């Protein structure tokens, strides 16, 4: 009658985000927002570019 191929899950490690030319956390970012200010142009947009690819599947 119903399938049982539904399964809930949600595990992942923080991705990496490059501020001034640095590796640091994606977490920690959004923890000091003086980190994005000093986060190049080109580099601000991998960290807004990450926000995006994250929420390409959320639907509520």
């Amino acid at each position: 009658d119903e399938e049982e191929d539904d399964e809930f899950e949600e595990v992942a490690d923080d991705p990496i985000v490059m501020v001034a030319g640095r590796p640091f956390s994606y977490s920690e970012v959004s923890q000091r927002p003086e980190l994005v200010a000093q986060m190049t142009p080109e580099e601000k947009e991998a960290y807004i570019a990450m926000g995006q690819r994250m929420f390409e599947d959320l639907f509520e």
